[PDB]
């Protein structure tokens, strides 16, 4: 049995989830970069983006108490909610300096409806016996702080998101602020979400959509020290008012060489997506949150690529990992996602191992989810991904829960509401949230404590590790 303290719940963000009526101007966030981003018509025409608005979305900002409610029903005892930058700060807080008198400073200047509102939400959440997991960044950014299309275009500006030195200062200020005012009910702190996915999406691996979608890859380490920069200043911050956990919540990816005899090419990768940014943090969280999805298969670059800041030796082999036919197959057989991702949860396995044995820190499984709208394999992704927690723990790896991505379906960033994640389909014209097959396999997994009772049956062949 997993232990009765081991978390089972889900994540969620604020921009993907909360907005739902475009009609209220109270609920509608228009003053981030992804709200403008997800308009443009440049993005529109070219299909950057989807065409689908956020604030058509699933309205979690006014049907919280249905989401808590769906999540106590279906076994889970914590849920990691986002709380938008944007909605607290809607202006700048360049004018107030860190220092006595900040606090009232910026309380005077915060959007108290805003900060009223997510006190009622994680209310609901502790009324209802759900842990409050509280993370503080999940990708978008305040227009004050990042104009993406001034970025795009290479004209001059100042808010340059996490490029400009100010962004890490302003974000410890917010971070600070929260944790004032919320520390006597969040469980547990993380300061951002995947800021490696800001980064290279932002910076380098310009194909998915993501802002300022500027190819400037000084810029995309840049980006990435300056977000480990943001943490650490966040951590400090936050243990000011509370001695509860305060983490990040990163995307680890786990390589597979295409051939043998290749280790020099795992570690390269293995330190650019993953041990770079965490090795700035390691002196600053309490755990480490892991979101897993699946592989990269990699393989020698011919000729290297020099930067400034690293060697790039290696690429991404096409047919594995992220890299799959859209509902196709893996070119191992696996298959893949709606998203093109393999079905590989031993990678969790082989990730858990990893960070554990660099950092010693307690690790909770923070995302973990498929694209799959008819639930063809949601289940089975439950249970191996699960299996993959049991056989890290029973050889010793510290790890205290499992949150899928997500509840319920969502906005999926550039791809809009066309990739479903949720263990409940979402009805976006009526904002109901309809329990798929798989959610209740997942209510009998977090009830029971145990996947013993699944593990005989094995259709895809993922628990052969
Ligand atoms: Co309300
Ligand atoms: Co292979």
């Amino acid at each position: 049995m997993f232990p009765k303290s081991f978390m089972f719940g889900a994540s969620l963000s604020g921009f993907q989830f909360e907005m739902g009526n475009p009609n209220d101007i109270k609920e509608l966030d228009t003053q981030t970069d992804w709200f403008v981003w997800v308009r443009d018509l440049e993005n529109l025409l070219n299909g950057i983006v989807s065409g689908d608005l956020p604030e058509n979305g699933a309205w979690y900002w006014r049907n919280y108490e249905k989401i808590h409610q769906l999540a106590v029903d279906f076994g889970m005892d914590t849920l990691r909610i986002g709380i938008e930058w944007s909605r607290i700060f809607p202006t700048s807080t360049k004018e107030i300096p860190f220092g006595e008198g900040m606090l009232e400073k910026l309380d005077e200047i915060a959007n108290k409806e805003a900060v009223e509102h997510y006190r009622k939400m994680m209310e609901d959440m502790k009324a209802k016996g759900l842990k409050v997991f509280v993370n503080l960044n999940h990708f978008t950014l305040p227009l004050w702080i990042h104009d993406p299309f001034a970025v795009r275009k290479g004209k001059p500006t100042d808010k340059l998101g996490w490029v400009s030195d100010d962004t890490p200062k302003e974000f410890a200020k917010y971070a600070e602020y929260i944790a004032w005012k919320f520390s006597d009910i969040v469980d547990y702190w993380s300061s951002m979400n995947e800021p490696h996915v800001v980064a290279q999406l932002g910076y380098f691996q310009i194909m998915a959509g993501f802002p300022p979608n500027y190819f400037n890859p000084e810029w995309y380490i840049k980006s990435l020290k300056n977000q480990a920069l943001a943490h650490n200043l966040a951590y400090d911050a936050i243990k000011k008012h509370t001695d509860k956990p305060v983490g990040v919540i990163y995307s680890f990816t786990w390589f597979d060489t295409l051939k043998p005899n290749d280790e020099e090419i795992f570690e390269n990768a293995m330190w650019l997506a993953n041990w770079n940014y965490m090795d700035q943090v390691k002196d600053k969280i309490d755990y480490i949150g892991v979101n897993y999805y699946t592989r990269s298969v990699i393989d020698k670059l011919p000729t290297p690529v020099n930067f400034k800041d690293f060697e790039l030796n290696w690429y991404t082999v096409r047919g594995y990992g992220y890299a799959c036919p859209e509902g196709g197959f893996a070119l191992s057989g696996r298959p893949a996602s709606e998203f093109g991702w393999e079905i590989y949860p031993e990678g969790l396995y082989y990730l858990l191992k990893a960070i554990y044995e660099r950092y010693n820190k307690p690790l909770i499984v923070t995302e973990n989810g498929i694209a799959d709208e008819k639930d063809k394999y949601r289940s089975q992704v439950i249970i191996s991904h699960l299996y993959a927690v049991e056989k890290a723990m029973n050889e010793g790896v510290d790890v205290r829960g499992y949150l899928h991505w997500s509840i319920i379906d969502n906005y999926e960033w550039a791809k809009g509401y066309s990739k479903r994640f949720g263990l409940a389909y979402t009805d976006l014209e009526k904002k109901t949230y309809i329990p798929r097959p798989s959610m209740y396999v997942f209510r009998e997994i977090a009830r029971t404590r145990s996947i013993d009772q699944f593990k005989g049956y094995d259709p895809y062949n993922l628990m052969k590790f």
